[PDB]
């Protein structure tokens, strides 16, 4: 549970764009913990000495209950307002697990979205997460 930081003091995070298939047309979002009627891209803090790709896959399993085939690093995205820096990877989902950690613990929800709908629901409070899909 120990948070880690870059040398500028930004929190180190990792996340995946969890796609339903190699066509990358539908992505899995999860509910916000603060505001459960909102959607976010699953992700979270890198542990000490943890590789970003390992952190990304681990947080997706914890938060979204999925596993799959890790793909490319999309990019490294800074949130200046919230002082964090996130490595974002593609993950092609191959396993959808029931009763996952955040479902059991906080009633976290998950849902598939077409890319243009994911961008729409992320824009108001997670505009940097909406920018993950730009490329
Ligand atoms: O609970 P999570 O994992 O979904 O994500 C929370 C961040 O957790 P994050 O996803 O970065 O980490 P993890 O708990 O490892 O997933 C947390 O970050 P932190 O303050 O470091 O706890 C941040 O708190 P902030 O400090 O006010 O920015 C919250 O806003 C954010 O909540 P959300 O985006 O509404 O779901
Ligand atoms: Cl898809
Ligand atoms: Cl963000
Ligand atoms: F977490
Ligand atoms: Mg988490
Ligand atoms: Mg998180
Ligand atoms: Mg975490």
């Amino acid at each position: 549970q120990t948070r880690t930081y870059d040398g500028d003091g930004y929190k180190k995070r990792a996340a995946c764009l969890c796609f339903r298939s190699e066509s990358e047309e539908e992505v899995l979002l999860v509910s916000s913990s603060r505001h459960p009627d909102r959607w976010i891209v699953p992700g979270g803090g890198m542990e000490p000495e943890e590789e970003p790709s390992v952190a990304a896959v681990r947080e997706v399993c914890e938060e979204a209950g999925v596993k799959g085939t890790l793909g490319r690093l999309v990019g490294i995205f800074e949130n200046q307002e919230r002082k964090h820096r996130t490595y974002v990877y593609v993950l092609i989902v191959t396993e959808v697990l029931e009763d996952w950690e955040d479902s059991v613990n906080i009633g976290r929800k998950r849902e598939w979205f077409k890319i243009e709908d994911a961008i729409k629901v992320l824009q108001y409070h997670k505009p940097v997460q909406a920018s993950y899909f730009e490329t």
